[PDB]
DNA sequence: GTAGACCTGGACG
DNA sequence: CGTCCAGTCTAC
């Protein structure tokens, strides 16, 4: 999942698990069934704990639990997302984590490719630095100066895939849709962009992130499609109002755009075995 | 810059 | 079966 996806997941987890007391957490399969995550034994020794907040910044989700008996020394459940990471209220396939709340309330975390990570920490100072390793949230933050792109002599598609330089949240399909809407060649360097192109880029960044956030079914939160429709959306980017009721792929994973123009499966970003495919239309971008 | 790996598939010939 | 495709870290 990505920015709008992870953020929406937090909203759902906030709806069902905020104020709820987590008594136990069990990793029944995957990487964390072979080796325990960092700070696991200390976290279990402090259970049960009460969830206070579930907040995100881009592609990083974390729980904030505390003890009614002691308010201080609150714990944090870090959770980075891979490609097939999904939270759920039921034990779906590839269920890697099981969270046992009070009154038989259950939370499940599924991950097929096992690329998602978990980390437990009772330090707030460590969390603040982790968030500072990530750029501004393109979805949740409305005041992001993206004029910093002009300083980089690198492809714009690589700068948007980056999570520290300009901002965090954007993934593979988002940057493909954004660059298409703004009519920008992904090969074009950020230092060659115009002041108008910059202002136009920031618009579509807000447009695509909000549209992907208000959506109910894209294909990366299948375990929460029923919950996405039974919950409202936070008013991120108030001045931006998409026309679509649902996020449709205009150029990502398609032979042609809605107009019929040719779409290239180009490999601009990455090397060796971490190459990524950037879909784009030369007749538009 | 270029290379690999972590892991488990789905879709296609 | 065989071949492509589908977030982030490490190393020369």
């Amino acid at each position: 999942p990505e920015g709008p996806e992870v953020a929406l997941t937090a909203d759902i987890l906030e709806k069902y698990f905020k104020g709820k007391t987590l008594e136990y957490i069990d990793f029944i399969s995957g990487r964390y069934s072979k080796s325990e995550p960092e700070g696991y034994d200390d976290f279990i020794a402090n259970l049960p704990l009460k969830v206070s907040n579930v907040d995100t910044k881009g592609k990083f989700l974390w729980f904030e639990l505390f003890d009614p008996n002691d308010k201080s020394n609150k714990w944090y459940i870090w959770n980075t997302f891979g490609l097939t990471d999904m939270w759920s209220l039921f034990e779906a396939k590839y269920t890697r984590a099981v969270l046992s709340f009070d009154n038989e309330l259950m939370a499940y975390f599924s991950d097929m490719r096992n690329f998602g990570t978990f980390k437990f920490s009772n330090s707030e100072k460590e969390l603040k630095r982790k968030l500072n390793e990530l750029g501004p949230d393109f979805l949740k933050n409305d005041d992001i100066d993206i004029s910093k792109i002009k300083k980089y002599k690198q492809p714009i598609v690589a700068l948007l895939m980056d999570q520290k330089k300009i901002g965090s949240g954007l993934g593979n399909y988002l940057v493909a849709e954004i660059l298409y809407r703004a009519k920008i060649d992904p090969h074009k360097l950020g230092s060659n962009l115009t002041d108008q192109e910059i202002e136009n880029l920031w618009y579509w960044i807000k447009y695509e992130t909000k549209l992907a956030y208000d959506s109910n079914h894209i294909g990366y939160m299948v375990n929460l499609e029923n919950e996405s429709s039974k919950i409202g959306r936070k008013n991120y980017h108030p001045n931006i109002h998409p026309t679509e009721k649902e996020f449709d792929f205009l150029v990502y994973r398609k032979k042609k755009d809605p107009n019929g123009n040719k779409v290239i499966a180009d490999k601009i970003i990455g090397s060796g075995k971490n190459k990524r495919t950037t879909y784009w239309a030369p007749a538009i971008q």
